[PDB]
């Protein structure tokens, strides 16, 4: 029951998201076909002039509504557009539509979502591996950051793994928040940072729920108390410390996505053994 | 301590909000002289070619830190500049800084928010007065209802009033929402006509506050049991069933902003006696 007007919209700005705008000449969406936890998401298939086929994923923001959230969806489309790093998830485009929700369209990812992938036990990765993973978030956080982009949600659950292993940073989570934003509501790049040291820790226990003892309601004050997440059984000592970084009480006094990468990226060189080369 | 990077905005974008943005050639803003409820709010002078000055508000949006708020808030000024309707607060502009925080530039409103013009005992409208406050808040909704722009928060002290009476829709709120926005966490042009019946309500009352003897955690069960504000002293039988439809408890029953401007209008013009004409 989706009809949205859009007459309704600016003119500018539709002249400004043209070059995010996708459409029928191009994209097979397979209605009938989903890939399922992301929301509403549909196989698709996109062709370029020659007609070569690239595999996608088409979300359908059925919330979207009206044309505030329509011209909001546009802005996030141009933002997101521009972003191009080989640990951030593409935008291949949009669909604007007369009928139906609007779409997003994004690359097939053929191994999901990292939390997932660590968590199925068929799946063998080694600290190495692991440590590897993280790395890769940490760059893609580091080029996020460098854009001025505030994450807010970043988590395993929402970085994706296509078929090179190549991890894509993508996309409420009281157990993943920094202090200062449990209370104060807000969120920064600093804030980002202690997201990632849970996402290392939910990375060295393969996909364990963080603070399995502590109630949501209750983390504040375990954090203000000054107690941490335990160091994983797989965990080496000098990545347990960069977590414990990432969680400093002083948002100030934690390292950046840059110093993480440089530092993360000396702990990966000292270890051997690998299944899952990038 | 604000300096937003502006060279991570994105070019197309920055071409869309062109037509919005004022600058340090046109606006002088008094940082030093406040317009006491709104957020920070300074005086400021608006010059066109020639020189000739136009008293403006001018909002500091301090909140915006990152480079997405950012972007939402040059959406929202290309969305807005575009409405123009004498019912309808004007954009008059919007600045975006390199040092401190962007900036909204209103035309001044002599009589500030509707809810604090009728509390105030040295003002003295009439029920056609009142009525009149009404019907105009009604064709600025049926404008934006007619631009697909969805309220959110209609109430009295969102309504502003310029030198000549003349009402301007301007800008959680419990006891104006609509019983299917409190559970079901949605907002359409149907809950902004609940919000209206409040507004309705407020003006009859000369600004007081609803619902006083319900705890706003027990709003949703006084409204589930089938009851309403009741009819204000001062309120026509006429004009309180419109407001009784404006809270239908089904949405699709509720009149439209242009069924409510005609019957609003024809009360109206049974009432004499004003002492606020427009
Ligand atoms: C094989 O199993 C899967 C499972 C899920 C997959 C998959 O899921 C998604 C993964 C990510 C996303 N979306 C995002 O990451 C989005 C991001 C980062 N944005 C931008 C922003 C953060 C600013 O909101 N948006 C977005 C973009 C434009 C408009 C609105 C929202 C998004 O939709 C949407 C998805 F459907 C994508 C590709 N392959 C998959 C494969
Ligand atoms: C004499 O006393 C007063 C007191 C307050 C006054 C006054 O207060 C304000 C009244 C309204 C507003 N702002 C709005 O109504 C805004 C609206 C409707 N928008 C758009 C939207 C609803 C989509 O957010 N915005 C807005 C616009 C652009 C960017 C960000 C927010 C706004 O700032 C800001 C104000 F400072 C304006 C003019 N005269 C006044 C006079």
């Amino acid at each position: 029951t989706v009809h949205i007007d859009l007459s309704a919209l600016n003119p500018e700005l539709v002249q400004a998201v043209q070059h995010v705008v996708i459409g029928p000449s191009s994209l097979i969406v397979h209605f009938n076909e989903v890939i399922g936890h992301f929301g509403c998401v549909y196989h698709g298939t996109l062709l370029d002039n020659d007609g070569k086929k690239i595999h996608c994923a088409v979300k359908s923001l059925n919330r979207i509504t009206d044309i505030g959230e329509v011209s909001q969806f546009l802005t996030e489309g141009i933002i997101m557009k521009d972003f191009s790093h080989p640990n951030v998830l593409s935008l291949l485009g949009i669909c604007l539509r007369s009928e139906g929700s609007p779409l997003v369209v994004l690359p097939y990812m053929k191994h999901g979502d990292l939390r997932n992938f660590i968590r199925n036990e068929t799946h063998n990765p080694t600290v190495k591996d692991l440590i590897g993973f993280g790395l890769q978030v940490a760059k893609g956080m580091k080029y996020l950051a460098s854009k001025k982009f505030v994450h807010r949600d970043l988590a395993a659950r929402n970085c994706m793994l296509d078929e090179k292993f190549t991890v894509k940073v993508a996309d409420l989570p009281v157990k993943w928040m920094a202090l200062e934003s449990l209370q104060t509501q807000k969120f920064t790049t600093k804030s980002d940072v202690w997201s990632f040291g849970v996402l290392l820790w939910e990375l060295m226990t393969r996909g364990a729920p963080p603070y399995p003892d502590v109630n949501t309601f209750d983390i504040t004050v375990y954090l203000l108390q000054g107690r941490r997440l335990l160091q994983p059984e797989y965990c080496p000592d000098p990545l347990y410390e960069v977590m414990l970084k990432c969680w400093h009480p002083k948002a100030e006094m934690r390292p950046s996505f840059s110093e993480l990468v440089s530092r993360i990226s000396a702990i990966f060189s000292t270890f051997i053994g690998e299944h899952y080369v990038h």
